[PDB]
């Protein structure tokens, strides 16, 4: 029985508005409905793995899991195993998977973050699972972030924290969040961005849905104009969406928006927004392609439609040699070469760099760059030909070149990280000098640049 090379991954968000939901919701699971929807010739084939993130969930964990279950049988005939389940308060994720992927899965990790401080700690936040599939990592968060049309800012700050605090995958990788740690990260849930667009534009907005006209809407998203100007969610992908703003409905139809100010709103509009998105960031040059991305048209226990996503996923097989695992491979080599690290800090203490790999024993600290001041101000730091060789554990290219190398560079005053980045080892040649780059993040912003030149050895 061969091992996957690809893996289809369901991903769905869907705030029930404390609402239990209707006898059926396979509609969802089958991404059936408005925008980027499945093939009808598809029903019956189960994904891999199906993560739900539900936000105002109002059952417990076990109502939530019979009717997950139980839809997900109904579909496909097949009973799906349980990997793990976490709620904090109203929000919760399952992650659910064929039973012939019981063995492959390993090393679950579960967590949440609270946002906000006292008024506004107490409903909003993220939980979050990750796992090995194989040789792959996984990474998953279903996030409710802070409601209002003029809280953005505060949203962006709740990303933050989340990317800060969420402590799931690999701790060895301690200079690294979970906008590093995993092959592919899924961030999904009710984020709350709203059309910004003036409150007299309301009927306007609902005549431009209806006639399924969103360009003009879709440049005033608060999260497409806040990623544009690097502000959130910097170097995640999202699909183009194609559906009709899944917030805020009158419930039991899908014919009205709900968006006149209530005292139940706290006297706020609700204009038509897409509060209920799918984001993904995978490692550099790994297969992931969005097949579905959309919203259903026919559940409206909640005044929020569910939304679903579907991907393929690039995975890789849990790789054994003669020599590696357990020791190394002299026949592999990696070599950086004239490597230059660029940041945007003002301060002037040296730096070291940390390579973090599966591919490596441990990580590996290089000797201390060079400082030298950059014509436009910036600090550059030279590593020249002077950074340790990686001794990788397996030599095999078949195993190497679908491997990544993390990067941190680090003060050596305070050893705390000043950037961390990523670099593919699915090079266009081995035993060649070739140019690597990746951007150097730090809590999520943009911290600098690392750039250079690679030189891989591989048995063959
Ligand atoms: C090692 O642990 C697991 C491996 C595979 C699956 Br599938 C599920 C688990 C644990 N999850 C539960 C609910 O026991």
């Amino acid at each position: 029985q061969p091992e996957p090379d690809m893996i289809t991954i369901f991903i769905g968000t869907w705030n029930m508005g404390n609402a239990p939901p209707p006898k059926k919701i396979t509609s969802w699971f089958l991404s059936k409905g408005q925008g980027k929807t499945r093939d009808d010739s598809a029903d019956y084939i189960p994904h891999d793995i199906y993560v739900i993130g539900t936000q105002e969930d109002p059952l417990s964990e076990k109502e939530w899991l019979e009717i997950l279950k139980h839809s997900l049988q109904e579909i496909t005939s097949v009973t799906f195993k349980t990997v793990a389940i976490h709620t904090l308060w109203n929000i919760r994720i399952v992650v659910l998977a064929k039973p012939e992927h019981e063995n492959r899965i390993s090393h679950i990790c579960t967590d949440n973050v609270k946002t906000g401080i006292a008024n506004t700690l107490g409903n909003k936040g993220a939980v979050g699972v990750s796992f090995m599939f194989n040789g792959t990592s996984l990474g998953f968060v279903n996030s409710h972030l802070t409601s209002g049309s003029e809280k953005k800012l505060r949203r962006n700050q709740n990303y933050m924290n989340i990317l800060r605090f969420l402590a799931l995958g690999d701790k060895k990788l301690s200079p690294f969040n979970i906008t590093h740690r995993f092959t592919h990260l899924f961030w999904f849930g009710d984020l709350n961005y709203r059309v910004d667009l003036p409150t007299w534009e309301a009927e306007t907005i609902i005549q431009k849905i209806k006639q399924q006209q969103y360009a003009d809407l879709l440049s005033h998203d608060q999260l497409l104009t806040e990623r544009r100007e690097q502000k959130v969610f910097l170097h995640f992908e999202e699909e183009e969406i194609t559906f009709a703003p899944t917030y805020r409905f009158e419930r039991l139809t899908r014919d009205k928006y709900a968006y006149t100010k209530q005292k139940a709103t706290g006297m706020k509009y609700n204009l038509p927004s897409w509060c209920d998105r799918v984001l993904w960031k995978s490692y550099p040059l790994v297969h992931v392609v969005c097949q579905s991305y959309g919203s259903t048209s026919d559940i409206m226990t909640s005044d929020h439609s569910p939304v679903f996503a579907t991907f393929e996923a690039g995975v890789t097989s849990q790789f054994v040699s003669k020599n590696g695992p357990g020791t190394v491979d002299s026949q592999g080599q990696i070599e950086f070469l004239r490597c230059y690290a660029t940041l945007k800090t003002k301060s002037q203490t040296k730096f070291y760099l940390e390579f973090h790999s599966s591919c490596l024993e441990s990580f590996v600290k290089s000797q201390e760059g060079e400082n030298e001041e950059g014509s436009e101000g910036e600090l550059v730091v030279k590593f020249g030909e002077t950074l340790p060789k990686l001794k990788p554990i397996i030599s095999d290219p078949e195993y190497l070149l679908d491997q990544h190398i993390l990067i941190s560079i680090k003060s050596s005053d305070s050893d705390e990280s000043y950037g961390e980045g990523c670099i593919a080892l699915r090079l266009e040649a081995t035993e060649t000098q070739l140019p690597i780059y990746t951007p150097l993040t730090h809590h999520g912003e943009l911290t600098g640049h690392f750039q250079g030149e690679i030189k891989l050895q591989t048995s063959q």
